[PDB]
RNA sequence: AAAUUAGAGUUUGGUGCUGGCUCAGCUUUCAUGCGCCGAGCGGUGGUUUAUACACAUGCGAGCUUAAGGCCACGAGUGCGUAAUACGCGAGUU
RNA sequence: UACGGUGAAGGUAACCUCUAUUGUGCACACAUUGCCCGUCACCUCCGAUAAUAGUAUUGUACAGGAAGAACUAUGGCUACACUUAGUCGCGGCCUGGAACGUAUGCGUGAUAUUAGAGUUGGAGUAAGUCGUAACAGGUUGGGGUAGGGGAACCUGCUCCAGAGUC
RNA sequence: UGCUAGGUGACCCAAUACGGGCAUCGGGCAAAACUCGCGUAGGAUUAGCGAGCUGGGUCGCUUUUUUUUUUCAGCGGCCCAUGGCUUAUCCUUAGCCUGUCUUAACGGUACUAGGCCACGGUGGCACUGAAAAGGGGCCACGGUUCUUAUGAACCCAGCAGUGUUGAAUUUUGGACAAUCGCUUGAACGGCGGAUCCAGAUGCUGCUUACAAA
RNA sequence: AUUGUUUGAACACCCCCCAAGCACGUGCCAGAAGGGUCGGUAAAACGUGCGGUGUCAGUAUAAAGCGUCUUGACUAGGCAGGCAGCGCGUCUGAGCGUGUGAACACUUUAAACGUUGGGUAAUAUUCGGAGGAUCGGUCAAAUGAGAAUAUUCCGGAUGGAAAGCCGAAGGCGAAAGCACCAACAUCAGAGUCACUAAAGCUUCAACGCGUAAGUUUGGGUAGCGAACCGGAUUAGAGACCCGGGUAGUCCAAACCGUCAACACAUUAUAGUAAUCUAUAACGCCUGGUGAUACG
């Protein structure tokens, strides 16, 4: 018709978490087990994990359960879910697996 | 006898817009936890999805009257290629 | 608390107020102690960028230039067949040179890659902090182009009224 | 050119009687190979194409073969007409189409099987063949081993299987019986990791309490 | 043909979306969540038991593709008003095209455009005279003109800015814009009356116009008004305001070309001045913050 719209429509098929890079679960070491504060109104002390992942590259990842057992040079398994409570971390770390294995009595 | 269009929550003192996020849909993985692994008949499906990475070992093209006669079909992958490609349509020296 | 005896002074200009009535503006509703501003501050996170250590690919200057080799060859060697016994051989098989043709070397270009010296920006963050942009909003602001200031910024000149309001 | 049937043999094999191979001829249909008409990812932070970039003549372009008639191309050498394109070139992504999933449809996007192309660790090249190379030939590269170091041998994008990476990837199974292919004139012959059957493993459709005839 | 009786086991969920609720536990701690979020001492979300809903040898999480999403709109968005009309025009692209567009003769039009000559209310400086302490200025205060004569006032010179009223919800323009005349001058636009029989529409690309600032060149300059020094509401004050005033505003030539350059109303045709809207070519947007750095 009007042949701007004719010539007006393959673009970035967008991955929309872009650190697990089109995949579900990566692996990764934990470079650091370290804890934050949340933006209000929440005010607990979330526990957080950054990943040197299987990628290459370095994201924050969400710990789950009562307490954990990482510490350095440790693996864990990434998976997709995010903790919305700190803004930019999208990363939430599934157990069931390694050295991160599930919590006592649960 | 032609078989053909589902929304909701989320923004604000409330109302309506404005577009975005999410959940409920279908399909999909030797996905990841937790649980069973009774036995049979089957369909099928893996592009070892990636590495066109390095391959131990064994086998895959031998047949036949020393010599000669026949073994370019099958299998795998997508590096390269945006066009001697591929598809469609006409005519062939 | 109650009930009487006497008993006057004294009054309309936003002249503040405490409203209403209202009908002109807000980005306020926790309803102007708001919404919310930035220089910065400790840190965190993808940028953007890059001297370079360079490796991956190609054009071009020439040496080359292997295996091959377009061309060139009659040095051949042999039968077919024809010569009644050396002839003959249009035609089949064989030492020969060679343009060209990789990979390859010091020059010297392209696209591409991460390593990254090193600088700067965006964003994120509960309590370090200096002033009033913004709203009747207190100098009426700004699309524009240049100046001046520890900071928010202001100085002109046409516009737009998408600030109030008689 | 390649197959199948015929017809021929001053050939070879078999024959208590006759058919095969082997050479040649020709009927049938056939592949192959070329050509052009169109389609086709984005990028101006690719704007001129560093080029014969297109055309005309001349040759070279390795065979005559049934009656009136018959045989491509810049592919190379030479002149020559000076033009040809302008999403032209250049970059980077990417095998392509049908498919499969979804949508009500138009569309949008990982497979099924299968169509075609490309490639065989990298690059160059040739023989033969009508047509060229995935376990054929030669050289150079890059790997892997060994040498008394001088040099040789090999190249799983074939099957199983090993190792890295990965969240994840299967049995070093059986078999020529069925196809189908190659081959052989006996022999239900020989071979085939094609395939057919079994495994592990996602999805599925479909049963499942024992006893007893 | 022969005979006996029967519903497992898990996983997730149970505030709303979304079917399903209570107890103790701990009280913005341990925690969960896809979103709204719940916990800040009486938790219908988090520790556990009970009870219930979904699916069932499966179930939830994670991802990925499509749809929902008209969320790139052809079916099927739009673009003053959230985000979206390029500042305007010339324009043989492509596309849409059976009376529009253009030149002539009259009627009528003015701030249309450039050049040349002349003028002006008014302006500050100056040459002599009147006159002897105020003027300037602001809500208010403060450097100075001035004991050499200030505001003023007389009359004279200077030299260029700007066109003071007209003059207005008035005109001309494509837009920016355009406001002393007189003349040259080149248009333009409207109506009447005639020619012409699509030469029409749009503008991708290209290209011009382009208020004002800014720079190069030449000078000199009524008024206007950045620096530099002086004083003020206030604690510092760099601003608003008072006080002198340089480049620039003035001219002639060039470069720049960007902007709430707005009818924020694309252009054109067809209807009665559109935001009533069918079409023709367009240009632009695709949640927000992030457009700055390279080329």
């Amino acid at each position: 018709a009007t042949v701007g719209q004719l010539l007006g429509g393959a673009k970035t098929r967008k991955c929309r978490i872009r650190q697990l890079d089109g995949s579900p679960f990566k692996k990764g070491i934990c470079l650091r087990v370290y804890t934050t504060s949340p933006k209000k109104p929440n005010s607990a002390n979330r526990k957080l994990a950054k990943v040197q992942l299987s990628n290459g590259l370095k994201a924050l990842a969400y710990i789950p359960g009562e307490g954990h057992n990482l510490q350095e040079h440790s693996m864990v398994l990434v998976s997709g879910n995010g903790v919305r409570d700190l803004p930019g971390v999208k990363l939430r770390i599934v157990r069931g697996r390694y050295d991160c294995a599930g919590v006592k009595d649960r």
